[PDB]
């Protein structure tokens, strides 16, 4: 057995929140080194670089030596469940330029600073629908199944015209995939999902009808100029995109409000600044915080250190995001600050196509939760709940919660 000390200069790597909204403290260490980068272990034994600095962050992502080809096998894989992407066609998330622009446009004008403007009533209308039928219910609910989920599922399904009638089916895939602790449960999740999405598209075949999906199949898919299985894929990607990070979002900034009352308080009182409250809150959890892992093509020399072709990088947005040097006291919420420029969304040409449909969606919530229900409290200690592990999109799967 191993008889000597066992300090390492390549930490294991993702690790596992411990505080909603507070870094690992493994990550925290990563944040306090000196330098862009750093070299951990991945679950494989692999070596990997991460980005721990913000400015060098918004440059690494910007940069065209760095692939998001999820294919290529020295792609920094975090864990088991992540074989699934590299098995079926990818969608856009996984395309370099020129392959990458082509399927991003077929998708943008659903996206539009006018739609997502133009979508504001039927997503009041959606929240308001989900809240009064949980508190019709009666106190003890679990915001997360009742709320924070439900919500976004019926908006992006909107937008995709994938009927809500089989919720139960697709959300309950959406976590199976996301959440996967191997390549086999992975691949089932998705292969469940992809025969749904499947038989959708030969339905429009037949009879034409509205939202993206529909779309994407009397126009593009008619003339060749997207595959069958990409089709499906950045349905996938949307779907599941769509679903669980404004999700997460709902949920992990109910607990971390409820954490900081005077500032929750103040949110209330007045309104005016809900739009920069829920900048800070996604710079400050940065639930997709390891969605920016990369391959290097070529080698690529950072501050003096160098990157070599071949080698896996990992852009941490959650520790850019706590950059001293950009954001003053970073671990403090502030939801007064300016979280402008933050990377919870990344940067550069795969940069969040629906951050503003998130930033809709928040607004709307947290208006919502602070009209409707602002007694609302969590019904067990913030000690008492299960965080989700970093391999994954942050959050929790169940927050019991009560009012008065
Ligand atoms: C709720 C907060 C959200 C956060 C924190 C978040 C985070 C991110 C991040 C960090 C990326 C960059 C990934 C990379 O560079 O590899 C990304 C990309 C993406 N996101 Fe978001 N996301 C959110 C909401 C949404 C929503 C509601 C949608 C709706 C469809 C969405 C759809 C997408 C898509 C399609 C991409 C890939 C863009 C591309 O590769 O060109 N996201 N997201
Ligand atoms: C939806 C799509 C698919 C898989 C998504 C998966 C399967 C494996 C595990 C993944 C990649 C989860 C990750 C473990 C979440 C951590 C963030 C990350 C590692 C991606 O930074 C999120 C989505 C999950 C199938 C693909 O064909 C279309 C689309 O691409």
């Amino acid at each position: 057995t191993a008889t000597t000390p066992q300090t390492t200069d390549a930490p294991a790597f993702p690790s596992n929140r411990s505080c909603p909204y507070q870094l690992p403290d493994g990550y925290a260490q990563l944040r306090d080194t000196p330098g862009p980068l750093h070299r951990v272990t991945l679950y494989d034994g692999r070596q990997a670089w991460v980005v721990t600095k913000h400015e060098a962050a918004r440059k690494l992502l910007g940069d065209p030596r760095l692939s998001s080809n999820r294919t290529d096998d020295n792609f920094p894989a975090t864990s088991p469940a992540f074989e699934a992407v590299r098995e079926s066609p990818q969608a856009f998330i996984g395309l370099d330029p020129p392959e990458h622009g082509t399927r991003r446009r077929m998708t943008i004008s659903e996206f539009t600073v006018k739609r997502i403007k133009g979508m504001r009533p039927e997503v009041e209308e959606v929240v308001h629908g989900f809240l009064d039928e949980m508190l019709a219910a009666g106190p003890t609910a679990d915001l997360v199944s009742q709320f924070a989920l439900p919500v976004p599922s019926m908006v992006i399904c909107r937008l995709l015209g994938v009927p809500y009638a089989d919720h139960e089916f697709f959300q309950d895939a959406s976590k199976r995939l996301v959440q996967s602790t191997d390549a086999q449960s992975a691949l089932t999740a998705r292969n469940d999902l992809a025969g749904y999405l499947d038989g959708l598209i030969t339905q429009f075949q037949t009879e034409p009808g509205a939202g993206l999906v529909g779309a994407l199949v009397a126009d593009q898919l008619a003339n060749g100029e997207i595959d069958r299985e990409e089709l499906i894929s950045t349905a996938m990607l949307l779907l599941i995109a769509g679903h669980e990070t404004t999700a997460s979002m709902t949920s992990l900034s109910v607990i971390t409000l409820l954490d900081h009352p005077e500032q929750y308080a103040a949110l209330r009182a007045d309104r005016s600044l809900v739009p920069g409250a829920v900048e800070e809150l996604l710079r400050y959890l940065a639930i997709a915080d390891i969605a920016g892992g990369r391959v290097a093509t070529a080698d690529i020399e950072v501050e003096g250190q160098l990157i070599r072709a071949g080698e896996g990088v990992i852009v941490v947005n959650s520790i850019a995001n706590r950059d001293g040097t950009v954001y003053e006291d970073p671990d403090a919420l502030d939801i007064h600050r300016s979280a402008r420029h933050h990377l919870a969304f990344g940067f550069g040409v795969h940069q969040c196509l629906g951050q503003n449909l998130a930033r809709l969606e928040l607004e709307v919530i947290l208006n919502a939760l602070m009209d409707r229900v602002p007694t609302l409290r969590l019904a067990v200690p913030v000690e008492q709940l299960v965080l989700r592990p970093g391999t994954t999109i942050q959050g929790v799967n169940e927050l019991p919660v009560t009012w008065h």
